[PDB]
């Protein structure tokens, strides 16, 4: 049944893996350094390997200058052996979390925990490395989703996506932190691979600080911005302003409407367009 | 202090397994506790009678030659809470997705729902879209599920982003080719919802759409808005911005900019006459 | 090749447990380390003084009859680092939100960080709303945190989505009734800020609205823009995209189309005369 360590002391009861290399050299990159995981009962035997496990592995060779370490778990599908069974949550050594459900990825894949290490394994790849370190990464065939399920009970329902902006650090040891600077934007957006590379997002919705912030002034734009076809560059076309002008982001180059897309008809106060 | 381990000096893996088998020798079943590990915090003179945080491993299907279905739930006890009414949180699904369900979002009698089918399962009436299941991502929580995202500016800039990565092949397979994105590539952003029947295709959006196919120096794209009229059930394109930046209706003659107590202050253009 | 595992042939359950007590059996205390699993690897003579990948279960409040309160954090260490500097990446608090704080983004001293009131005792400058606390996922990053949704297109056609899901009723309760989305539900995709003083509502933002309430043949919507004036904290619906598609400024009479220096090229309509 149950089983346990006890400090009766007041510290701490912790369970350790020790592994080494070959000849009691250094433990290697991607090595499992230990392993947690169910074995179920077939009916005369058990599975030959974990069908839901957490993994703890190498990130490099170790070293007196290295101890990389990161996290996976897995987990097998319902109708599949765990011949099939899927490393689907990683925790990469850089702190990111990627979510790789089944059918995701393929086996030779598994040990995959950065975007440098996904471009290694598929050289045709290419996505920029400087993506590593910044949070969530889903991979999915086709349509890699996040749902916001929202009950209202006696309230509303109002799921959201929040950019918190703030000027300052958390990462060091004075951690000042202090108000919304100019600059600060909040971008969704698509890149995409170019048949060379993924790149920048080349279309986007953003909101962006319409210079900085004070506690009786905190303005606001929202942007949306596309590519031309021809060309590469993600530029602005037509943004809310903080005043709540709905307005084209150059002047005299973008139209309202088109030869085979017009308007049906405009209201406005002024019947006379300012030129 | 109190450490505790296995060791192998040879160059193998140090592994700890839970076996656990079904009554009488049977095939172990479908959400049974395969294993667990869990701390016991102490009271003064006892220990709590579970763990207040706890990994659980847990059958997906009654085991066979052709089942080993199994997936993982993380558990945490509320402060203020004892532990019958702890959460199992986040839930790594056999299929792959993550749950997230944090406390207050499911009642206890739920605690074993690892996907949109278990769920409409065990709540008759949420009839939520199945083929969801396997795309990643999902967050349950009372009236207001979110995602925040801290940005501290540093010595750069405050810049939070949702980022869609479009491309042409596969990762599944074995000769994982990987190409240029291509048309019909879409980002949407926006909201599904129960009709009273049942959840289906988002009702109201803005997407990301690529124009076209991609290759190294053409990378177009628009950025569409789409609205569902009362009395209609169908989502359509309204307005949108083409990729050479016109804001355009996205039918001709269709819709109207403003309306009789929606006007526009005032329309600047360089060209003073409406193009017909 | 090593393992070890305990064996429950009868059908009951193969839990291994970590308990531990306050100084003098006293009660666990707040962010103790209740229990941890973790890998030790091999330097060449020696093992590393810590774990260099683990789960730690933790104590949320002192324990008490009324408190069994713990949560859990997964700790990793970065490549071309020592264990002086792992980062416990991953925290799941004992409210169920998912906080995920990769390398670089907060500093050792706030590693028992689980929640925005903490964060905000820790941090006595950052005062975020704790009102946001249980309501799912948190990223901290420094300047960009991001999610990326990665997009092969298979067979099929690359289309990732960020998908709020409205429903009336309650998951939480005995009854679980679900029903038709409401009138007054919203998705809203923006940002918050620090004003120098705090972090508060959204200043800008797009929303998707239901348009009342929906039924089986009807499930109307709207897209907002809402954007906050300089001199201003008030943010404020400035044109939409209305249910019937007609795009709109949010007020009669008060924003205009363009301005001076920012004027539109051409407008074309059907009608040539403007509607006043």
């Amino acid at each position: 049944c149950s089983f346990g360590i006890e400090n009766t002391a007041g510290g701490s009861a912790v369970f350790h893996n020790y592994t080494r290399g070959a000849s009691n050299s250094v433990t290697k990159n991607n090595q499992l350094l230990g392993g947690y995981g169910s074995r179920p009962w077939l009916g005369s035997t058990y599975t030959e390997h974990s069908n839901a496990a957490l993994h703890f592995l190498g990130a490099g060779d170790t070293s007196a200058t290295n101890h990389g370490g990161w996290i996976r778990l897995l987990v097998t599908p319902k109708g599949k052996t765990i011949s099939d069974r899927v490393p689907a949550f990683r925790l990469s050594d850089n702190g990111d979390l990627w979510l790789v459900p089944d059918g995701a990825m393929h086996s030779d894949l598994g040990l995959v925990r950065s975007i440098e290490t996904l471009n290694a394994a598929v050289p045709r790849f290419n996505a920029p490395s400087i993506q590593d370190g910044r949070g969530l990464k889903i991979v999915a065939p086709q349509a890699p989703e996040i749902d916001l399920i929202a009950p209202r009970g006696s309230g509303a329902s109002a799921p959201a996506i929040r950019a918190m902006w703030c000027d300052g650090s958390l990462a060091d040891t004075t951690r000042y932190i202090g108000a919304t600077q100019p600059g600060s934007t909040f971008y969704i957006g698509a890149s995409g691979h170019d048949g060379e590379k993924f790149d920048s997002m080349r279309g986007s919705v953003a909101i962006k600080s319409a210079g900085g912030w004070g506690p009786t002034s905190t303005p606001t734009q929202v942007v949306l911005e596309t590519c031309e076809s021809g060309s590469i560059s993600r530029l602005p076309r037509w943004g809310v302003d903080h005043n709540g002008t709905l307005m084209p982001m150059a002047d005299n180059r973008y139209n309202l409407g088109w030869g085979s897309g017009r308007v049906k008809q405009v209201y406005a106060v002024n019947g006379t367009i300012n030129t």
